[PDB]
């Protein structure tokens, strides 16, 4: 038996650096993020999705995506999501302390 020194390429992780959606809008992290390796194959299923994006409250939520190749190469990237309101709801100073 034995092994040959083949140049393994580190997995190509594809993640959008920034996203913008509305309150009540749909957001699927596993649809917009992919990961492909040449030697091991499709690593999209291996993607670790950290963080949480809410679509009921307006604000910025950052998601983390980390994927590892079986050959030992690991890569990670983040996505900055910004949710905004679909109507005019003004703020009269939240007096709730
Ligand atoms: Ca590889």
């Amino acid at each position: 038996m034995g092994n040959g020194e083949t140049s393994d390429l580190e997995p190509k992780l594809t993640v959008p650096v920034g996203a913008t959606i509305h309150v009540g809008d749909s957001f699927v992290p596993m649809a917009e993020v992919l990961a492909i390796d040449k030697e091991d194959g499709d690593l999209t299923s291996k993607i670790k999705v950290d963080g949480e994006v809410d679509t009921t409250k307006a604000g910025t939520y950052v998601l983390t995506y980390t994927v590892t190749d079986s050959k030992g190469h690991e890569v990670t990237a983040k996505q900055t999501v910004t949710v905004k309101v679909r109507e005019e709801v003004k703020n009269d100073k939240p007096i709730l302390e």
